[PDB]
């Protein structure tokens, strides 16, 4: 089966938290390609590891290199919808293990979110990005703005490290034949 598709490739590269604490290590990142802001708006567009191909609404990754080959890179491959609009965005959810929970629990919990609108200022958002992390939850209409500059919300947004960019990714669109 020879097919041709326009694909988005997303490389989660580095997560540079200043925190020296254990809660800054073993971060899991959930990645989704959204068509809206509701949890039900994750599109089944991420190529899975199995043959088919099988398409996923989310993938989970960890961006550490100590346990990987030196040649390793995480690559999220997405089948772009034929018409991309300002409502489409990458959504990243960060999970960690909070130091000292109730009853000494060690489970994983929500740390925060980041995102990247695929179209912004009438431009496709490819290239290198260093994104901040919003804590707790996301406000309505987050997705039409860059995470670097979101209008004042009520209740107000809180950001990791006082809004510093900490999450490095690379994004590229490639149209090619696949056999």
């Amino acid at each position: 089966h020879t097919v041709y598709r326009n694909l988005l490739y997303v490389y989660p590269q580095r997560l540079n938290f200043a925190s020296k604490l254990a809660s800054a290590r073993n971060i899991t990142i959930k990645i989704q390609f959204m068509c809206g802001e509701d949890p039900s708006n994750a599109m089944p567009v991420i190529f899975g590891k199995s043959s088919g191909p099988e398409f996923l609404q989310e993938v989970y990754t960890a961006i550490t290199y100590h346990n990987k080959s030196p040649d390793f890179y995480e690559e999220v491959k997405i089948k772009l919808p034929a018409k991309l609009t300002v409502n489409h965005h990458l959504l990243f959810t960060f999970y960690h293990i909070s130091c000292q929970q109730k009853q000494g629990a060690s489970g994983e919990s929500l740390l925060g979110y980041s995102w990247l609108p695929i179209l912004l200022n009438e431009r496709l958002q490819t290239g290198s990005y260093c994104l901040p992390v919003a804590l707790e939850k996301l406000p309505p209409n987050y997705s039409i703005h860059s995470a670097e500059k979101v209008p004042l919300q009520n209740p107000p947004i809180k950001w990791a490290e006082g809004h510093k960019g900490v999450f490095n990714i690379e994004v590229q669109a490639v149209s090619s034949v696949h056999t």
